[PDB]
């Protein structure tokens, strides 16, 4: 079973898998592709498009991974998978393509991950980019992946990066890397906050600036003592800091002492908006946006789709898409905030695969703001055991019947809002699908 010297292996056949698949046969190296599933999703794909590269599908030979420089593993799939152990100890380098897009990329690269709000301040930044005049890619975990950006006259690379994909790099050597924000996420993936924490700080190695969240402590690399360190926050700010000015009662976001912008000339709104504001200025000051550009940027954001995204409003009751919410701290910060907003109460939609997370931090949100909760999914039941009696809880089989009950439980002022705490993939085949077939069923209540 001889092999060339540079030969690598692609681990996992999906969307990363299948950019990987394109740079390195256009770069002529010598690899293969495998996969734990029997028909992995871009199977077809490959056998379409590349009919030419081995591929071989089932359960992993250590035996031919060890034969391998370098393996590109897919960032869903656990570096704990035992052939990838073997492996390891074998010598074998664990990489990725975030990895390899690190050590490839001819241009400054901001880099971008938390447990929230790293899509909406990665796009931010992108725009704010593109104001400036940069000649900018953006992508990553929000969607394109890295490799497929890869060109000679980027000027400005700007990823969100995943805490999986951040295990397998080495050393990214950021321009500028943040972690937004540390809330417990994928807890069937590791062990604890101490495992999740130090994944997510490779995002700092080798980092030539960071951005710190004031208002989070797991936030805070060690290296910002020695590299320029930029922090946000809601109040007032300091030297080379980002921060809120208030005057009259009226807020500004502020650089140091210098007022910017105030937050009414925002089209987002609330608390987390402007945090998400400031950390994209912030973001952007370090690699030499102009502040006009940024605020010009700024002025124009809109938000994402499934970001409490407003539907439809039907007798009275209004419908909103906050399907991105995978986890508590999301879903925590939608029912605060549009329960705070809304002229009634709040019909809660939630539920789906719970990832090990406790639950128990959204009772009293529920309980101050909720007329009722809609639950489905595999980990309802976990979900309305942490809640008690709050409120009525009615349990549902499918996102079409949650829709068609939460339209009877609410009352002409409340909201019914789809923040299901959890990941969507027990049901549908992304967060994005269900926010689409949830604002499909809203639109169909007659
Ligand atoms: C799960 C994940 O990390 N997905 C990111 C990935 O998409 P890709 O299609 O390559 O997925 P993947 O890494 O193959 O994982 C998908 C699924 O396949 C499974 N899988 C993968 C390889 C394999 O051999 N066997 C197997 O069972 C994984 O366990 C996982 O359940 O690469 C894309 C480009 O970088 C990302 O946009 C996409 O992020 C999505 C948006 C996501 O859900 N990310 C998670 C991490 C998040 O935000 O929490
Ligand atoms: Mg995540």
């Amino acid at each position: 079973h001889h092999h060339h010297h540079m030969f690598r292996i692609v681990v996992g056949l999906g969307k990363s898998g299948m950019s990987l698949v394109r740079y390195l046969a256009r770069r002529g190296l010598p690899f293969a592709v495998v996969d734990t599933r029997e028909n992995p999703p871009e199977l077809a794909t490959l056998r379409a498009q590349y009919p030419q590269v081995e591929v071989r599908c089932g359960e992993l030979d250590a035996e031919f991974l060890c034969s391998a420089r370098e393996l590109y593993v897919s960032p869903g799939l656990s570096l704990r998978t035992p052939a990838l152990v073997q492996a390891a100890a074998k010598g074998v380098r664990i990489s990725g393509d975030i990895d390899l897009f690190a050590r490839e990329a001819k241009a400054p690269i901001v880099a971008i991950t938390g447990s929230n709000a790293k899509s909406t301040v990665t796009t931010l930044v992108g725009e704010m980019a593109v104001a400036a005049d940069k000649r900018v890619a953006v992508g990553g975990n929000l969607g394109t992946p890295a490799l497929d950006l890869l060109a000679d006259d980027i000027e400005l690379y700007v990823l969100e990066l995943s805490s999986f994909q951040l295990e397998t790099c080495d050393r990214l050597n950021a321009e500028v890397a943040t972690v937004l924000n540390v809330s417990e996420d994928h807890m069937d993936r590791y062990d604890g906050m101490a495992d999740y924490h130090l994944a997510k700080h490779r995002i700092f190695r080798g980092a030539r600036q960071v951005v710190v969240n004031r208002a989070d402590a797991l936030t805070r690399p060690l290296i910002a003592d020695t590299v320029p360190c930029w922090s946000f926050g809601l109040n007032k700010p300091d030297f080379k800091a980002f921060g809120l000015i208030e005057e009259d009662g009226q807020k500004w976001l502020a650089f140091q002492f210098d007022k910017l912008l105030p937050v009414g000339e925002l089209k987002i709104r609330g608390a987390h908006n402007y945090s998400n504001a400031l950390a994209a200025l912030a973001l952007g000051h370090a690699v030499g946006l102009p502040f006009d550009a940024m605020l010009g940027a700024l002025k124009a954001f809109s938000g994402l789709a499934h970001r409490c995204q407003w539907v439809r409003e039907r007798q009275g009751v209004s419908y909103y898409d906050d399907s991105k919410a995978t986890n508590v701290g999301a879903a925590l910060a939608a029912i605060e905030g549009l329960g705070a907003d809304i002229d009634g109460k709040l019909v809660l939609l939630a539920g789906g695969d719970g990832k090990g997370a406790d639950f128990h931090d959204l009772r009293e949100p529920v309980a101050r703001f909720c007329r009722a909760v809609v639950l489905l999914g595999r980990d309802a039941g976990l979900i309305a055991q942490a809640l008690g009696n709050a409120v009525p809880l009615v349990r549902v089989a499918t996102l079409d019947e949650a829709v068609r009950q939460a339209a009877e439980l609410a009352r002409e002022g409340d909201a019914v809002l789809l923040s299901p705490a959890c990941a969507s993939l027990d049901m549908f085949k992304n967060f994005e699908e269900r926010g689409r077939l949830f604002a499909k069923a809203v639109e169909e209540l007659a």
